[PDB]
């Protein structure tokens, strides 16, 4: 759950959210 | 894992994202 959301968190800032 | 994090992703979502 730490990873996987931080995967997630970049992911939204990559095509900003 | 997050009840108060789902509640930022619906906050979000309605006005951020």
């Amino acid at each position: 759950c730490g990873a996987e959301a931080a995967k997630a968190h970049a992911k939204a800032a990559e095509a900003g959210c």
